[PDB]
Protein backbone atom coordinates (compact mmCIF):
# COMPACT_ATOMS: atom_id res chain seq x y z
CA UNK A 1 0.00 0.00 0.00
CA UNK A 2 0.76 3.73 -0.73
CA UNK A 3 -0.52 7.06 0.16
CA UNK A 4 -3.06 9.05 -1.45
CA UNK A 5 -2.21 12.33 -3.13
CA UNK A 6 -3.22 15.16 0.11
CA UNK A 7 -6.54 16.64 -0.39
CA UNK A 8 -6.64 19.75 -3.19
CA UNK A 9 -5.32 23.19 -1.04
CA UNK A 10 -5.95 25.16 -4.69
CA UNK A 11 -8.16 25.73 -6.98
CA UNK A 12 -8.49 28.24 -9.64
CA UNK A 13 -11.53 27.56 -10.29
CA UNK A 14 -13.07 27.97 -7.36
CA UNK A 15 -14.52 31.31 -5.97
CA UNK A 16 -12.73 32.94 -3.19
CA UNK A 17 -13.39 34.72 -0.43
CA UNK A 18 -11.94 36.68 2.42
CA UNK A 19 -13.90 37.43 5.41
CA UNK A 20 -13.43 38.03 9.10
CA UNK A 21 -14.60 34.25 10.26
CA UNK A 22 -12.44 33.13 7.84
CA UNK A 23 -9.58 35.46 9.20
CA UNK A 24 -10.30 34.67 12.87
CA UNK A 25 -10.27 30.88 11.59
CA UNK A 26 -6.30 31.13 10.07
CA UNK A 27 -4.75 34.29 12.58
CA UNK A 28 -6.71 32.22 15.78
CA UNK A 29 -8.41 28.96 15.30
CA UNK A 30 -5.12 27.49 13.38
CA UNK A 31 -3.14 29.41 15.11
CA UNK A 32 -3.21 28.66 18.03
CA UNK A 33 -3.93 24.78 17.83
CA UNK A 34 -0.78 24.75 15.41
CA UNK A 35 1.29 25.89 18.63
CA UNK A 36 -0.98 22.99 21.51
CA UNK A 37 1.72 20.85 22.54
CA UNK A 38 -0.63 17.69 21.24
CA UNK A 39 -0.60 19.85 17.52
CA UNK A 40 2.29 17.60 15.96
CA UNK A 41 0.61 14.53 14.58
CA UNK A 42 -2.10 16.55 13.16
CA UNK A 43 -0.18 18.84 11.55
CA UNK A 44 0.17 16.97 8.07
CA UNK A 45 -1.26 14.14 6.61
CA UNK A 46 -0.88 10.47 8.28
CA UNK A 47 1.87 8.74 6.28
CA UNK A 48 0.63 5.05 6.39
CA UNK A 49 3.68 4.34 4.50
CA UNK A 50 5.92 6.25 7.21
CA UNK A 51 3.66 4.74 10.32
CA UNK A 52 3.28 1.24 9.08
CA UNK A 53 -0.50 1.94 8.76
CA UNK A 54 -1.60 0.08 5.30
CA UNK A 55 -5.13 -0.21 6.65
CA UNK A 56 -5.64 3.59 7.08
CA UNK A 57 -6.51 4.85 4.20
CA UNK A 58 -8.92 1.36 3.44
CA UNK A 59 -10.71 2.62 6.26
CA UNK A 60 -10.42 6.58 6.19
CA UNK A 61 -11.69 8.00 3.33
CA UNK A 62 -12.04 11.41 3.88
CA UNK A 63 -8.34 11.96 5.55
CA UNK A 64 -7.82 15.85 6.46
CA UNK A 65 -5.16 17.05 8.81
CA UNK A 66 -4.10 20.79 9.81
CA UNK A 67 -1.42 21.13 7.69
CA UNK A 68 -4.76 21.16 4.76
CA UNK A 69 -6.17 23.67 6.69
CA UNK A 70 -3.35 25.76 6.80
CA UNK A 71 -3.65 25.64 2.88
CA UNK A 72 -6.89 26.14 2.21
CA UNK A 73 -7.25 29.40 4.25
CA UNK A 74 -3.79 31.25 3.40
CA UNK A 75 -4.97 30.24 -0.41
CA UNK A 76 -8.36 31.12 0.45
CA UNK A 77 -9.73 28.17 -0.79
CA UNK A 78 -12.90 28.17 1.35
CA UNK A 79 -15.81 30.13 0.71
CA UNK A 80 -17.36 30.45 3.87
CA UNK A 81 -16.17 29.29 7.75
CA UNK A 82 -18.59 26.45 7.89
CA UNK A 83 -16.38 24.73 5.15
CA UNK A 84 -13.61 25.23 7.46
CA UNK A 85 -15.29 24.28 10.44
CA UNK A 86 -16.43 21.24 8.67
CA UNK A 87 -12.62 19.93 7.94
CA UNK A 88 -11.26 20.07 11.61
CA UNK A 89 -14.54 18.28 12.12
CA UNK A 90 -13.56 15.26 9.67
CA UNK A 91 -9.68 15.57 10.81
CA UNK A 92 -11.43 14.48 14.54
CA UNK A 93 -14.06 12.17 13.71
CA UNK A 94 -11.33 10.70 11.41
CA UNK A 95 -9.04 9.97 14.47
CA UNK A 96 -11.66 8.96 16.48
CA UNK A 97 -12.96 6.32 14.05
CA UNK A 98 -9.07 4.82 12.95
CA UNK A 99 -8.21 4.59 16.53
CA UNK A 100 -8.89 2.68 19.84
CA UNK A 101 -11.47 4.81 21.78
CA UNK A 102 -8.65 5.91 24.75
CA UNK A 103 -5.53 5.72 23.21
CA UNK A 104 -2.54 8.29 23.27
CA UNK A 105 -3.85 9.84 19.75
CA UNK A 106 -7.19 10.19 20.58
CA UNK A 107 -6.75 11.37 23.91
CA UNK A 108 -4.43 14.36 22.32
CA UNK A 109 -7.71 14.68 19.64
CA UNK A 110 -10.03 15.34 21.95
CA UNK A 111 -8.09 17.62 23.82
CA UNK A 112 -7.69 19.45 20.60
CA UNK A 113 -10.77 19.37 19.55
CA UNK A 114 -12.28 21.00 23.17
CA UNK A 115 -9.92 24.10 22.44
CA UNK A 116 -10.92 24.03 19.06
CA UNK A 117 -14.57 24.41 20.18
CA UNK A 118 -13.79 26.61 23.04
CA UNK A 119 -12.33 28.79 19.45
CA UNK A 120 -15.21 28.21 17.88
CA UNK A 121 -17.33 29.62 20.32
CA UNK A 122 -16.22 32.73 20.13
CA UNK A 123 -16.44 33.23 16.38
CA UNK A 124 -16.99 36.74 15.90
CA UNK A 125 -20.50 37.87 14.09
CA UNK A 126 -19.83 38.04 9.50
CA UNK A 127 -19.46 41.61 9.30
O1 LIG B 1 1.49 3.51 15.23
C1 LIG B 1 0.77 4.67 15.59
C2 LIG B 1 -0.31 4.58 16.48
C3 LIG B 1 -1.03 5.74 16.83
C4 LIG B 1 -0.66 6.99 16.28
C5 LIG B 1 0.42 7.06 15.38
C6 LIG B 1 0.85 8.36 14.78
N1 LIG B 1 2.11 8.80 14.84
C7 LIG B 1 2.15 9.99 14.22
C8 LIG B 1 3.41 10.87 14.04
C9 LIG B 1 3.26 12.18 13.51
C10 LIG B 1 4.39 12.97 13.34
C11 LIG B 1 5.64 12.49 13.70
C12 LIG B 1 5.78 11.19 14.24
C13 LIG B 1 4.66 10.38 14.41
N2 LIG B 1 0.91 10.28 13.76
C14 LIG B 1 0.11 9.30 14.10
C15 LIG B 1 -1.38 9.29 13.74
C16 LIG B 1 -2.12 8.09 13.48
C17 LIG B 1 -3.45 8.18 13.16
N3 LIG B 1 -4.05 9.38 13.09
C18 LIG B 1 -3.41 10.53 13.32
C19 LIG B 1 -2.07 10.51 13.65
C20 LIG B 1 1.14 5.92 15.04
O1 LIG C 1 -2.16 9.14 27.60
C1 LIG C 1 -1.68 10.18 26.76
C2 LIG C 1 -2.44 11.33 26.58
C3 LIG C 1 -1.97 12.37 25.76
C4 LIG C 1 -0.74 12.23 25.11
C5 LIG C 1 0.02 11.07 25.30
C6 LIG C 1 1.34 10.89 24.61
N1 LIG C 1 1.73 9.72 24.09
C7 LIG C 1 2.95 9.92 23.58
C8 LIG C 1 3.80 8.85 22.86
C9 LIG C 1 4.98 9.24 22.16
C10 LIG C 1 5.74 8.28 21.51
C11 LIG C 1 5.34 6.94 21.55
C12 LIG C 1 4.17 6.56 22.25
C13 LIG C 1 3.40 7.52 22.90
N2 LIG C 1 3.31 11.20 23.78
C14 LIG C 1 2.35 11.80 24.41
C15 LIG C 1 2.40 13.28 24.82
C16 LIG C 1 1.97 13.74 26.11
C17 LIG C 1 2.05 15.07 26.39
N3 LIG C 1 2.53 15.95 25.48
C18 LIG C 1 2.95 15.57 24.27
C19 LIG C 1 2.89 14.23 23.92
C20 LIG C 1 -0.44 10.05 26.11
Amino acid sequence: SMNPPPPETSNPNKPKRQTNQLQYLLRVVLKTLWKHQFAWPFQQPVDAVKLNLPDYYKIIKTPMDMGTIKKRLENNYYWNAQECIQDFNTMFTNCYIYNKPGDDIVLMAEALEKLFLQKINELPTEE
